[PDB]
DNA sequence: CACAGGTCACGAAGGTCA
DNA sequence: TGACCTTCGTGACCTGTG
């Protein structure tokens, strides 16, 4: 029950991994923008739920590591038959509920 | 007593397919909602009791191809018209 | 018993805004 | 950034019928 990446206080599993919900949305936000960060000291910052947020690059690779999988980021393309076809079952659901 | 499509323990059939009690109920749902997924790997994906959750597309795509049938799903019409025949059978009791 | 549907607590997507 | 929130899909378990 806690972050894989930070060792924060997890809240369950996002893109397939045990990650807090500050993880979750960097590894979200960051995959969703293709982001390539480089580290600014060596390259294997000892990560923490403090200076989690000083090294992206290793961040979002102690991520990967770990077992996040952007495949579960939902596709822009998706994210819209979502938001929309939500008022979709709202018109229908209306409509049965009319009759 | 397997499910045909993650292994899991299975129930017995349903919409005629040996299957457990999640792949039943996403059987049910995505053919209901006409539901149209799409896998994000290579569409070949091994469903297994702790992941079918992860691929929609291949899961549905399995339950068919082990021979679970849409046409066992009742319509809502038919489920109208036997939530009557169990409120008639009830206010006949 | 076998098997349709029904229930509802619970998990994990995205969204929001300080 | 991320804490907290809204949504909807899931499945263990249950009811009702044949
Ligand atoms: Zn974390
Ligand atoms: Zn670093
Ligand atoms: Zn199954
Ligand atoms: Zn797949």
């Amino acid at each position: 029950r806690i972050c894989g990446v930070c060792g924060d206080r997890a809240t369950g599993f996002h893109f397939n991994a045990m990650t807090c919900e500050g993880c979750k949305g960097f590894f979200r936000r960051s995959m969703k923008r293709k982001a390539l960060f480089t580290c600014p000291f060596n390259g294997d910052c000892r990560i923490t739920k403090d200076n989690r947020r000083h090294c992206q690059a290793c961040r979002l690779k102690r991520c990967v590591d770990i077992g996040m999988m952007k495949e579960f980021i939902l596709t822009d393309e998706e994210v819209q038959r979502k938001r929309e076809m939500i008022l979709k079952r709202k018109e229908e659901e209306a409509l049965k509920d009319s009759l």
